[PDB]
């Protein structure tokens, strides 16, 4: 849809199941910049994974392995990661948590 | 410094004192994406203001007031903003709490 309205509260915005123990949330967008939130159940996996699009993510709570290029960190809440574009990544959460992930140009795959 | 670290922590990354009651502290970034919190004294207040940049904001914790284009809104933890380049926007904190600000560009301001 472009963009998303100026704002938006947590309690209404649809919170979407999209598989593999994940759920998403919009949490503001338009075509450069996209933000959202990522609620993984225990073990939940984002499946090894690359993209054009920059990214930055931050720790809401949950305890996050986190492959970047090959460097891999136990992750808590209060941290972050950032994955330049095209760069190898991935994300396994045994204990369940949230992630904030934010992107440079939107995802066009999240706005159905 | 071109970009960030691919991993950064939250009890290792300096916490920058910017003045108002006003901290911020790196996240992530590079050239064209961004990632910040701040962290809001009791009262203390952003400035309304604009910019090219896009901003997505997410909030942590505490109760924001929050303006984007004239538009007030009582905001809370897990709730968001989004503010369009140019547009007018600031906060102002009552409670004291969290933010996370979200820009594309980089906001070269802040490195």
């Amino acid at each position: 849809m472009q963009q998303s309205e100026h704002f938006s509260f947590g309690e209404q915005t649809e919170i979407e199941d999209i598989g593999g123990g994940l759920k998403r949330q919009m949490l503001g967008f338009n075509h450069e910049l996209m933000a959202v939130k990522i609620w993984f159940d225990k073990g939940a996996e984002g499946y090894v994974h690359a993209h054009r699009h920059s990214q930055v993510s931050y720790v809401v709570e949950g305890e996050f392995h986190v492959n970047v290029d090959g460097v891999i960190k136990v992750l808590t809440a209060g941290d972050s990661f950032f994955v330049p574009p095209h760069v190898d990544h991935g994300a396994v959460c045994p204990t369940g948590g949230i992630l904030i992930d934010t992107f440079s140009p939107a995802r066009e795959d999240f706005v159905e």
